[PDB]
């Protein structure tokens, strides 16, 4: 039996990664430094690679993105940067002012840099394939170069601001792309390269007949390679034309998805060429049975075996994690453990070992099917609601969050690792309200200082989540995050917000709004259990957060926003599996957000066009959506404008906060003003585009006056 593994995390189990690339960014470190600290990270990876597999993967250790790798590889540097001089550039095109955009790979909270297409002729620039590969060989290593397939690459890219995914878009770029591939190949085959594992997730997405007849004249001129292909995050649809390719070896991810093996089952499997099963999950921490999945390959008549996807989307290891609810270490398995895993069963398939390792719950499974809907439909609570608040037109607000000055990051981290905590934060709060109030904004928020991130202030208040003390992902360049793990039955034990909240209004005559955030977002940046659907999990956390609705409409809070930026984002890749998913996606929000008529429920959504997902939207339970408008100068309303029957108010974000800039209050006008072309203008909203936190108090202050002073102007 032949272990395959992908994606070991790069991270280091101390996060020597981000602390080199920190590191030089400051320039506390030389390249040269940085490059050692690199070969470092190398040979951690591969040593852990040789303790447990077969196939030992090289050109992984990416330093910010290894789409923008293959980018750079084939020579797809944007005009912009000039030259390529190596790292400078690398990290100018990553992090830099004028950086390459960073976009969500796939359906994981891992991003990627989008490559940008200005030439349809493509070039070697640089070989780390083979650079990788020498390296290891040199030091009497063998191991399989791992690269981003032709067909992904391009299907990951944009040219002239759009994707590039009609199959008449990629058909000559495709020609002049391979072209780069064959030379690549060519050198690591002349150098005793053995195999090569080619990377083709999008081979998973929704592609026609054309893509598959341009994909099978791609893998045509590369046939005489060692090449072994990776597909994985669902299945391949046209199973048929994929086991046609001329490859010798073809990975699936079974783990996924059903079609994969429901498919092989009936087409059954070419004997021109072996498969590779991808039968251990990369992106769930929980030990399997591993006479389950042994039983599994059997049926699959597999020769070889695998992680189902990339492994860089679990933490390091487990071993140091001590203070884990009881019981919970023990069905966990982070990416060292999932080496081993393979490793056993490995040794099992071979003979050479033989040992292997209600209250709540019933509320949700007897939901009444009213339970899904508000007590009164929008036109009547928006009367209700309206009278309560009494604001002017175009009321202003903003998103939630405020700058952060060193103080208050400083104060939460020492909290992190009571009494006088709090007291700071009521501070902080009692100022900023304060500060709304002489702006003269309509509505106010709190600013969130007392929060890390939107999940992990959550999952650290729920029963049935556990919380980990090393267990970094990374998510995009040198960012990791802790990823919660939802391992039991969730519920809120307490009041999770109310103090923050409260005290907060009670400060002023305006509206102050509750601050929280969506079932489905929780559940997507955390791991869960895998035993129990999606949809039951969701509504859990859902009822949870309803909760600390009523907790707060108690108060006297009368204006409860959630964030739900995961309601687009956990959408299946599959178009054809959507409407199933949003079914419970809606129900899961629409608990959370079952207040009475007189709770005003504002929902921010972070997406840059909802024209795919107005039809879903429309069926939230939300009496204002915030909307991110800047960017587009306000066109991202079409989807709105177009909806017949739209008539739920809208925040309109009329300000870049990823700028330092201070828009000036025409450049907002701009942007009000047309989105006021067919709609009524009491259903406008003014707001920045989304949180303040990563901004500062210097050019967030003029632009809330902006703001305040185009309403005013608005209004007259
Ligand atoms: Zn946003």
């Amino acid at each position: 039996t032949k272990a395959y593994a992908f994606g070991f995390p790069k991270i280091g189990e101390k996060r020597e990664f981000k602390k080199a690339l920190e590191d030089f960014w400051k320039g506390k470190i030389t390249e040269e430094q940085f490059e050692e600290e690199m070969n470092k990270l190398r040979m951690y990876m591969v040593e852990n690679y040789r303790k447990n597999v077969d196939v030992i993967p090289s050109n992984e250790l990416s330093y910010y993105d290894f789409v923008l790798d293959t980018a750079v590889m084939v020579g797809a540097v944007p005009e912009r940067f000039g030259e390529y001089r190596g790292l400078s550039t690398y990290f100018d095109m990553a992090r830099g002012g004028k950086a390459l955009e960073m976009t969500k790979f796939f359906n994981t909270n891992y991003h990627y840099l989008v490559p940008e297409i200005e030439t349809e002729e493509f070039y070697l620039l640089e070989n780390k394939p083979l650079e990788d590969y020498l390296f290891f060989k040199s030091k009497g290593i063998e191991t399989a170069p791992w690269v981003i397939g032709p067909f992904t690459f391009l299907y990951l890219s944009k040219r002239n601001g759009e994707w590039i995914r009609r199959p008449n878009q990629m058909e000559k770029l495709l020609e002049s792309l391979v072209s780069v591939y064959k030379e690549v190949f060519e050198k690591l085959v002349e150098n005793g390269c053995k195999e090569i594992l080619v990377n083709e997730p999008a081979f998973v997405c929704d592609l026609e007949k054309a893509h598959w007849d341009l994909i099978l004249n791609v893998y045509r001129e590369l046939s005489e390679f060692p090449l072994t292909v990776f597909t994985y995050y669902d299945s391949v649809s046209d199973y048929e034309a994929c086991v046609s390719l001329p490859v010798k070896r073809l990975h699936f991810d079974f783990v996924s998805n059903e079609e994969n093996l429901k498919n092989l089952e009936k087409h059954g499997f070419p004997e021109d060429k072996k498969l590779v099963a991808g039968v251990i999950n990369g992106r769930q921490p929980w030990k399997v049975d591993l006479r389950k999945v042994a039983s599994l390959v059997e049926k699959l008549g597999a020769s070889a075996i695998s992680n189902s996807c990339p492994l860089f989307h679990l933490p390091v290891t487990l071993e140091l994690e001590n203070n884990l609810p009881g019981g919970l270490k023990e069905k966990l398995a982070f990416a060292k453990e999932k080496l081993e895993e393979l490793k056993m069963l490995k040794d099992f398939l071979e003979g050479k070992t033989f040992d292997l390792p209600l209250q709540a719950v019933e509320r949700v499974r007897n939901l009444p099917e009213d339970s899904f809907r508000r007590e009164k439909e929008y036109t009547e609570r928006d009367r209700i609601q309206r009278e309560r608040l009494n604001l002017p037109l175009f009321p202003t607000t903003t998103i939630g969050s405020f700058p952060q000055t060193p103080e208050v990051r400083k104060m939460r981290s020492k909290y992190r690792k009571k009494e006088e905590y709090e007291a700071f934060i009521k501070e902080q709060i009692k100022k900023a309200i304060e500060l709304q109030e002489e702006i003269g904004l309509d509505v106010l928020v709190h600013g969130e200082f007392e929060r890390t991130d939107m999940v992990e202030f959550f999952a650290e208040k729920l029963n049935g989540i556990a919380t980990t003390q090393n267990g970094w992902v990374l998510s995009y360049g040198s960012r990791c995050y802790r990823p919660p793990i939802i391992y039991g039955t969730v519920t809120r034990p307490e009041p999770m917000t109310l103090k923050e909240i409260t005290y907060a209004q009670s400060l002023t005559e305006k509206p102050v709004k509750g601050m929280l955030t969506g079932p489905v977002t929780i559940m997507s940046w955390s791991y869960y259990r895998e035993d129990i659907p999606e949809r039951e999990i969701a509504y859990q956390i859902a009822l949870a957060i309803n909760e600390e609705v009523k907790d707060l409409e108690e108060a006297g809070i009368k204006i409860v926003q959630i964030d739900e930026p995961a309601f687009r984002e956990k959408a299946p890749i599959k178009k054809s599996k959507w409407p199933e998913y949003f079914e419970w996606a809606i129900n899961a929000f629409n608990l959370a957000a079952n207040a009475r008529p007189e709770t005003q429920i504002h929902a921010h959504m972070c997406y840059s066009d909802f024209n795919e997902i107005i039809e879903y939207i429309h069926q939230l339970e939300f009496d204002v959506i915030s909307i991110e408008a800047s960017r587009s100068k306000g066109e991202i309303i079409s989807a709105f404008e177009n909806f017949k029957g739209w008539i739920k108010q809208i925040g309109v974000g009329v300000w870049d906060i990823h700028s330092p800039a201070v828009p000036s209050i025409n450049e907002m006008r701009e942007i009000v003003e047309r989105v006021l072309r067919v709609l009524p203008k009491e259903l406008i909203w003014i707001n920045p585009d989304c949180g303040l936190k990563t901004r500062n108090w210097d050019e967030v202050i003029p632009s809330l006056r902006n703001m305040v002073a185009l309403a005013k102007e608005m209004r007259e």
